[PDB]
């Protein structure tokens, strides 16, 4: 028996690595994708056949992650309640692909993953892995085992010869997450410090810095007329955008398994894109068809942070999405100072900006004003 | 005849007061709204006196506005095109309201305003006015009289004792709006200086400053333990939020009437109270529910800025709305900093977060259950793709 | 330990009472509940306490069925995918609602059902227990027993001698519901003779006959000019219907629980007022309340049909549905024939309908002016294509 | 000057096209397009001459109508107000877009309908123009004309010399629509001996009839086993269900220019048509996508009826409704008996119902884990009220 394990580097999954071979009596295949968490997957990738893997594989992955996961969400304007873009909610997804992938390739019957019970990763990475491949079989080390607190955790990677390291954080290149710990009671502001991926806004910048991006048929193509990969110009607007502070949030979210969760997110490169977005979108979409798309966004968005990314209505959505992004080609010209972003100007070659006299709006409101009077009149 | 004119008091109002008075051969009651536009109102009813008008009526509006019409409409999480708080479109149907008013008692057949043929105003005024009383008159001097040229109108106000004086503004309690002239091309940023009720963050203190807002029911109760009339409340809010440059927006939105035009936007007070609401519902509003009602928002907000108010489809929304917005009860703390309104904290006496569930309802193995079932219409399909 | 069973005095609970009795050692309350099943309740009562029951309940609930739950439901105009009026779905939650009453009367720690794992019922069961007292037991032995056929139970009973007997249904005040054995195939047609509640359409009166229903307030409360209660007019429209073989569906639907089931339903009553409430709505409701209201009823539906009757989303979404509701005021006229519900004709005390609109409020020009403008964006947006 | 007259043979047409040359003493294009109005359009065409005018077309467009504007509604399961399968409603575009067509051909200035200010044909017939040549000028005489009253329009006609003659009618090949005349009391059932596509319900067969539809991607290509074009197939099914009596519907509808009107319909082959569809989508679509779909099918219907055709929200749905449609492949079999249509049977290749999945991937216990975490949130939500 094989089993593919979706191998982050950390203490978890190389506990995980060991618990599934003894109690699985099974070879573990270890997998690390790098999707811009600001490591070495390769160091991964060696503490894996130290812990006991009898293969690991490590894969550069940012580009199939901004190209087909996190550029396709964003054309849809996904945003759940109100303010998270979903960071580490579309990752999960290109994992779980891979993972499936690999077991197909290895001829392993299973996979495996460290999320726990009470989050929604677990959801993400079967989800996927189930819509991929129905008959694979799922081992989730957290639902299974019965370690009594961290305490026990140590003792047994210790056990193990295991290397042992105020709250969680999962990065890549759209975002870094922060849940947990002292974060819990939402009555109190986070701890100076613990941002990483952005510069706290008192601290940014004394001048405001300018920005272009450009958007061609609903994806951003370049940055101050720098024509730029996918990964790179994400890379590019974290940098620009981490500089001043810009994309920090702070929220109680609705987990899909039930209870609320305190999150707090700093998403520099996709806050900027997101604002560039609408504003192109402001010149190049039709006022109805932009109605609609807001209205349906975040039904989509949902979709995302629930997990049902390969899933058909999902795919559904994305078909209006994308046909509606087609239109937006433009530039938007954005001013970043201590924390905020401010669109400040935006152009399109296909712009819709600039016919009737006054005469005609009487009519229109004579019209639109019957029914209203019929009811009046109706009241008495 | 009698005309109930909406006169704000400037040039355009007065050149309509005189020409309603000779075109239509009638005497005109003015009626001037105080909605917080920052003027003296008891200057423009003795104007219009002066003007010509038979009867002229100041009214302050304060309360009765954001009481009964951004308080509404702040329950329902309104936003126009991603950013619009509508300032200037919820403030129309209360002029139009007391204009109908105020015709009822006077005797007066008709109502003015001089808002343009190619405005979103000019409906939010006629459909109030319309679904309030059916047989009114609603005369629009901008979409009826032959003024050819500003040059020409100058004349005329000149020859009638009027008085005589780079972009068009729109200010009340709730924002200021900035429209028209340098700001018509979509590529140039706004003129240095034009705001005034927020200070550039430029100039923003170095200090952020902590504000609490407490909700009782779906609406802002008090601010910093502070108990504060609707009115009073928001006015407080603006100050706060203005001194750090809170709430600036710059967009092309779609007009009502067709066509796309950049606005730029200053709602300090209403900023805040837009994520400070969201905060406390954030422990108060069930996860359904709030995904129900932001899905609706949008048409809600589509409603108020085309002009339907006072018209049956918001009204119904209002009631889903309202349901749910009885149960936002609890305090925000957020942090304002040069532009920006930072969410911080929230608390509520109802708050339905647990830590109990998060911190290390069910044990992890209820959810290998959940999974399977909510993935079996997927692996039917995997399998059936073959 | 006391356990209250949902007892509905066929084979199947009284093998679970038994089942209760051994597994659990507990003492077992009984609960018949009469909806409508056409079923003398109080002889399943006397089953019940002879095959162990420590004590036996029956209740009437004709009555708040259809006014707490049937009527409510039918003022979002809910219908689950195209077709299925809800019938089953919307008794569960009152059940479920009189089992955990009961039990905390009782002081029985659990409750239990007969519903199987791989349907609907058990959620619906269930989540309303859970949402009316979240720290209930709830024992459902379809999902906890060893039986691996039919056979095997039917030995079960015997050797605990209960009274012992291609397609299952449900029936009740609303409907009967007909699903699973020889309906399980979706290209073969239900037997003939299935249907109960229906007269066979080849079999009903050769002439058609004529209904009127009244509405005032949004539920029905007359028929042909006689005033009914709830249960008595849905009664009487049943009655009426069945005679005429109306309310007959034929669908595969999708189950919560994830696969696809091949369902049968006759609706005679509930499909008349279905009818007649629209029909009385055309006339007493706004274009766009109807409009907004029909795209939120499909979501009212599944929220029915999954179980989330006690559950903050449906009670939200009730407000919206009951405020619109309350004008639907006047009389329906139907026309039934051979299988078919025609509507004929309404009328309403405050109609919104005006002949003299349409008879050859508004001249020619105001439609062109609205046209101009309703074609602005799309002229532009032929221009700028170019 | 040229003119492109949408000319369709009748009375006032003809009227239109003296009053054309009166006019304007432009030279008359006349139009006539075949839609399945059961009308030898070529005897329309040479009146045409004989009127006046200078040149008239006629066209065979039953399979373009079919083809590119039925089929792609049909896809969306386009429904408005709960009933109404929009047969005059996509016909329109169909029309306007040659006459847009022709009048660029002709070198022709503006194009003419006869639809008047008083309904919904004007809005789609000069939206599609403005839509397609946003340069076109519209010339709409009932909008222009001096005529009050039939009587005066007779005598006009007689005059200039142009052949003289309950309710007004539109066919083509998905419907015929009756409005207005004894129709227009919403109390008064319509007249026995009005319908002319769909024979009596009580003079239909004795014996039912079955009749299967084969769908390919969403449109359907064949009936009872026999291939059949888009306007062949659509002619089959009304006169199989024609026979019937199947697709009546009678309602009051709101039109888009504001006021509620009384309508009559048949449409046979189209209502088998649309049980048809949703039969073989209850084994091909899956659950989710299915609940979006319906719930978006209503505003695509506004947008059919309301005239915006040619617009970019509906070409916008459409990329929805068609991926979605994609999967729709399988057959359906339906009765047809006395004036209704009842599915009894589907199948389709890639079907997504499994019949192990319900007979007695599956494991009964990993409901309870679903249920529980369903639950949860409601839970919670109770503790909280304590
Ligand atoms: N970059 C990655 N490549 C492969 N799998 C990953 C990757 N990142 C995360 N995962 C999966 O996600 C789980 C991590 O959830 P997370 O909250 O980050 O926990 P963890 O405590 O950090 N794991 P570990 O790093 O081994 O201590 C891991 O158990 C992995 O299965
Ligand atoms: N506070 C108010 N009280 C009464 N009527 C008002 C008030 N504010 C605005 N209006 C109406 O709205 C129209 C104003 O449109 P707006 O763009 O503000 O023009 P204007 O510049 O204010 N007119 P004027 O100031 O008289 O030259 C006025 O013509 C009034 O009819
Ligand atoms: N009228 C009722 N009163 C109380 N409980 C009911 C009633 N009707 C249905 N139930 C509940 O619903 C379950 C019925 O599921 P169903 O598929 O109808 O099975 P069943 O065949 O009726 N059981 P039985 O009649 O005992 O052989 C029962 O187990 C009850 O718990
Ligand atoms: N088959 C067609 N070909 C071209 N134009 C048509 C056709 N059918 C309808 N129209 C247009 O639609 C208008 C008809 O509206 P309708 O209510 O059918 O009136 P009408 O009574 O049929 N006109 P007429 O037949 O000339 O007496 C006409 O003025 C035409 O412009
Ligand atoms: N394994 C992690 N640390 N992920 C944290 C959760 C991220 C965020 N709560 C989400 O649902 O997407
Ligand atoms: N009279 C005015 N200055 N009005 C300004 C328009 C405000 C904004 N464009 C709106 O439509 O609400
Ligand atoms: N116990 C029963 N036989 N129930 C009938 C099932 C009814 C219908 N399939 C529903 O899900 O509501
Ligand atoms: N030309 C006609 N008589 N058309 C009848 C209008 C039909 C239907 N009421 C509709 O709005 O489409």
């Amino acid at each position: 028996m094989k089993i593919v394990l979706a191998y982050s580097g950390g203490l978890d999954t190389s506990i995980i690595l060991k618990w599934l071979k003894e109690t699985y009596r099974a070879e573990v295949i270890a997998f690390t994708a790098d999707i811009g968490q600001g490591e070495e997957v390769e160091e991964a990738r060696e503490k894996a056949l130290r812990t006991g893997a009898s293969k690991a594989i490590a894969l550069d992955l940012k580009e199939e992650f901004v190209r087909d996961f996190v550029f396709p969400m964003m054309r849809a304007g996904a945003v759940y309640e109100g303010y998270y873009l979903l960071g580490t909610s579309i990752a999960r997804p290109l994992i779980a692909k891979h993972l499936v992938r690999i077991a197909e390739e290895e001829g392993a019957e299973a996979i495996a993953h460290g999320a726990t019970g009470k989050g929604n990763d677990q959801v993400r990475f079967e989800l996927t892995a189930y819509a991929l491949k129905p008959d694979i079989k799922v081992i989730a080390p957290w639902r299974e085992w019965s370690f009594q607190g961290r305490k026990e955790m140590i003792a047994y990677a210790e056990a193990h010869g295991i290397p042992v390291p105020p709250y969680s954080m999962d990065a890549n290149l759209l975002h870094i997450s922060y849940e947990g710990g002292v974060l819990e009671d939402p009555w109190a502001e986070p701890p100076k410090g613990m941002f990483r991926m952005t510069q706290d806004p008192e601290e940014a910048p004394d001048a405001p810095e300018y920005v272009e991006v450009e958007f061609f048929e609903g994806d951003p193509v370049a940055v101050n007329g720098e024509r730029l990969s996918p990964a790179a110009l994400l890379q590019r607007l974290n940098e620009i955008g981490g500089r001043h502070g810009v994309g920090r949030v702070d929220i109680v979210e609705n987990r899909f398994v039930g209870m609320k969760s305190r999150g707090v997110y700093e998403t520099p490169g996709g806050t900027i894109l997101y604002h560039a977005r609408r504003a192109v979108e402001s010149l190049t979409l039709d006022r109805e068809v932009l109605h609609q798309r807001d209205m349906l966004s975040p039904k989509y968005a949902e979709l995302v942070y629930y997990g049902f990314w390969y899933a058909p209505e999902r795919e559904a959505l994305q078909a209006y999405f994308d046909h509606v992004a087609r239109s937006v080609t433009g530039v938007a010209r954005l001013k970043l100072y201590k924390g905020n972003v401010y669109v400040v100007g935006r152009k399109a070659p296909k712009s819709l900006y600039r016919g009737y006299d006054q005469k005609d709006a009487e009519g229109f409101i004579k019209i639109q004003a019957l029914r209203l009077r019929v009811r009046a009149l109706v009241e008495r």
